[PDB]
């Protein structure tokens, strides 16, 4: 007398939620199922909406919550003193991101390692993270092949500062200069207390 439609029933559940897939046993009823949502709220929204298709005796959820993953990510890297600077987020279910800034290279190798033995989702992550001393040695490279020769620089988190000397007829100069050492990744602030010699 017709049969309940299976398969339609199951894809108007899953439909709703990107990154979810599904396997069915009509011969034990039960319904598998994988992927991954934004956090713990959206997971118990799927895992009710499949509890109530009348034909599915049981679940096997193999589905991962996102927001859990990177939060915990967040605690792990905090411990480690070289990592302070760096944080994890996620924008979308199944992609993972990474960003922030390290002293040295030295601290970035350790942020990889620490990854690839410690993340199980290296496949899904974008990494973002800056280091502070090449972006230090291109900044201070930079004003010096520019001409400016008495201007010390510093950079750490984002922020660069100027100081020292330059001669009076050179402000307007040193302002354009300064715009390029902006359209390096990872500058986000700049401080002037150069002085000008009359």
């Amino acid at each position: 007398i017709d049969q309940i439609d299976l398969i339609h029933d199951i894809e108007h559940v899953i439909q709703q939620f990107p990154t979810v897939r599904f396997t069915f046993n009509k011969n034990n009823g039960q319904l598998f199922l994988i992927g991954h949502v934004r956090n713990s709220i959206d997971k118990s929204e799927l895992l009710y909406k499949v509890d109530a298709l009348s034909f599915v005796k049981s679940v096997d959820d193999n589905v991962i919550d996102d927001e859990a993953v990177w939060q915990e990510m967040n605690i792990l890297l905090s411990k480690n003193p070289e990592f302070k600077g760096i944080s994890m987020q996620s924008p979308e279910p199944g992609i993972f991101v990474i960003s922030g800034y390290l002293k040295t290279e030295e601290q970035a190798a350790c942020l990889a390692d620490y990854l690839n033995l410690h993340f199980n989702y290296l496949s899904l992550l974008d990494n973002k993270v800056i280091i502070e001393s090449q972006v230090m040695k291109a900044l201070a490279g930079h004003l010096v092949q520019s001409g400016f020769a008495n201007v010390h620089v510093s950079f750490t988190n984002g922020e660069a500062v100027l100081t020292g000397y330059i001669n009076n007829k050179d402000a307007d100069k040193f302002r354009t200069v300064v715009q390029e050492l902006q359209d390096i990744a990872g500058i986000r602030a700049v401080k002037n207390f150069v002085v000008l010699l009359p």
